[PDB]
């Protein structure tokens, strides 16, 4: 029992975009851009869509980086997390219903205004490691259990 969903980093050689998510799933919290893939696009596909819909941006081309399952206590459906990169964008971003867009610079990462699994990962995602995360939460701030590895073929 899982649904796909997907998250895309705009990572280029000194800065990373983020947004602060407005309303919704994650509200208050900095991430890359995405959502639930739909009936009738791949998973790239959705992945597009949601950077366009979020921040206006369209890109030539996305790399796979990483995939993450998560488990939320009493929640029936695991959710299947396909990660992105890219380093060209086409485009300024700019402010969505959704989404708030802002550069960061690579030594000045949010994480304490992060989801707690980021602190883990994101540090993989910054050396350009490929990888596979599981994380089970009880709610939204608590990590109960989880794994991480590096992968060739995400
Ligand atoms: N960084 C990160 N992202 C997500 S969901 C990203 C994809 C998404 C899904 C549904 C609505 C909007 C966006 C997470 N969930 C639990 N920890 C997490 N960490």
């Amino acid at each position: 029992a899982s649904r796909l969903y997907t998250l895309v980093l705009v990572l280029q050689p000194q800065r990373v975009l983020l947004g602060m998510k407005k309303r919704g799933f994650g509200a208050g919290r900095w991430n890359g851009f995405g959502g639930k893939v739909q009936e009738g696009e791949t998973i790239e596909d959705g992945a597009r869509r949601e950077l366009q819909e979020e921040s206006g941006l369209t890109v030539d081309a996305l790399h796979k980086v990483g995939q993450i399952v998560f488990e939320f206590v009493g929640e029936p459906e695991l959710m299947d997390v396909h990660v992105f990169c890219t380093d060209s964008i086409q485009g300024t971003p700019v402010e969505s219903d959704e989404m708030r867009p802002c550069w960061f610079q690579l030594d000045q990462i949010p994480f304490k205004d992060m989801w707690p699994d980021d602190s883990y990962w994101f540090p993989l995602l910054l050396q350009k490691k490929k990888f596979h995360g599981y994380f089970k939460f009880q709610g939204q701030d608590t990590i109960l259990d989880y794994t991480l590895r590096e992968v060739d073929t995400v």
